[PDB]
């Protein structure tokens, strides 16, 4: 069991907004002064919202990984919250421009590992993602990133269905079997990694800046893909094109982008 | 891959797939004076899709390179055309079990579920989905050896079958897991079909009611477990093959250290 007593949390600052309200950085008074994430439900006292917001805390409690945001606990009583880990360095995108003179290759090179040992493990466990992005990756410390929660990772995807949402939908992460079908696999996970690993070796860049949402899935169509970073390694940009094979089965797994990765990252830090 | 016709010696019938009787043989090149193998024959290649169909059967497992599936020696494209093929020399694995069922020992049993686990994680690998993991489709290549069959020879399997597989024809990595827990229950059991007695048609109501095949006897029972996760009938609860080959060999250490 994993319920938490209100009283042990002191609830700071909204940081961010999700799809069931505001979330707060707070307190858990457990160590007696433990750094976390709270997720509010503004909704929860409808049966049928409560149920669908704990089902994100049971997602995420199924996950145990050092690069994954892990689930402290819940707080079933009205205000129902969800407690989790708190990255104390924030978002990845803001992280890598503060430091886009700053941070090493072998820093950015090691992001994507990370990265690519969280989604192993996602995939060992048949868990499909659906929104790798930068946007959804928090910083621990200086050589640690995290995937954050997966229920508030979704918030671009559910803008579709939310007028107030100032999200919208990740088209330019999406695989063209998840534009044109909604097919969302393990491999279309893959193909989402690979803009991951150019957001990165980008300085936290979006990919296609000034082009439409609409305009995308043409350009993917005609064979058109993200150009190789300035100061990518041509390896790793390599392993990025084959994350972008249209058709997917031709994509790799993520066992092997581990590997490959690791290769990448130990070439880079001997030099 | 083309190979020239008096290099191979036709030897003895093993055996009979969808285009013709499979012959053993044995191939002679530079490499290897006298190399043991088996030879597809095709009696209607002289029809053009039956050519391009049998043809496609060595183009799949040319794209294959594994010590634990049988390697594409190469083909005669010339008129009676022929499919070279790797043989293993101990035959069919349920024969092979059936024979030696007093004779060899659990370590042994184990170690063909373990090289048949690195395969599948390799096709896996490549997302490719066998869609016929069975120990029918398995041969021995020697005491300590299992390889997985020709894809083409290898083509209702019913109790062999995942849910989503019987109710929705899916086919995906998953059900090929749920077909793999079934081949090791049929290793460990030494060769036995699975659901003996029950009729094809019944077998998805006692799926669906949460009946699963038995604990074989001398099984391990961290084996057992590996195969009833196998089983979960919903897809994404089953392993993948990474995790089966780890298990597999952690359960292998364990019996040989006894
Ligand atoms: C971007 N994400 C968010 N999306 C919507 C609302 C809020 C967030 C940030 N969430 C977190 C989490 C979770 N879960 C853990 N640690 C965190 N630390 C911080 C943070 C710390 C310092 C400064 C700024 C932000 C946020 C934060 S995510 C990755 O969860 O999808
Ligand atoms: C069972 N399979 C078959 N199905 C139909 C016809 C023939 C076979 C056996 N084929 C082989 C292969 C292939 N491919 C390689 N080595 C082989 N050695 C032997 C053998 C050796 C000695 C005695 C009896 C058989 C058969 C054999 S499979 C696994 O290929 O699907």
């Amino acid at each position: 069991d994993y319920e938490i007593q209100r009283e042990r949390i002191e609830l700071g600052r909204c940081i961010g907004e999700g799809q069931f309200g505001d979330v707060h950085q707070g307190i858990y008074m457990s160590n007696p002064a433990l750094a976390v994430a709270i997720k509010t439900c503004k909704n929860c006292t409808s049966d049928s919202v409560r149920e669908k917001f704990l089902q994100e805390a049971l997602t995420m409690r199924q996950f145990d990984h050092p690069h994954i945001v892990k689930l402290i606990g819940v707080i079933t009583e009205n205000p129902v919250w969800i407690i989790m880990e708190l990255c104390t360095l924030g978002e990845l995108r803001s992280f890598l421009q503060v430091r886009k003179y700053s941070l090493d290759l072998a820093s950015l090179i090691l992001y994507a590992y990370q990265l690519s040992t969280a989604l192993a493990y996602l995939e060992s466990k048949r868990f499909v993602h659906r929104d790798i992005a930068a946007r959804n990756v928090l910083v621990s410390s200086n050589d640690c990133v995290k995937l954050g929660d997966f229920g508030l990772s979704r918030y671009m995807e559910d803008s579709t269905y939310y007028k107030a949402s100032k999200g919208k939908l990740p088209i330019k992460w999406m695989a063209p079997e998840s534009i044109n079908f909604r097919r969302f696999t393990s491999a279309s996970d893959v193909w989402m990694f690979g803009v991951c690993m150019w957001e990165i070796l980008m300085h936290g860049v979006k990919p296609f800046q000034g082009v439409k949402n609409n305009d995308v899935i043409g350009r993917i169509e005609n064979g058109e893909r993200l150009p190789m970073p300035p100061n990518c390694p041509p390896t790793l940009y390599s392993l990025m094109t084959k994350c972008w094979a249209y058709d997917p089965s031709r994509r790799p797994r993520f066992t092997e982008l581990k590997a490959q990765l690791s290769t990448i990252l130990e070439e880079e830090k001997a030099q």
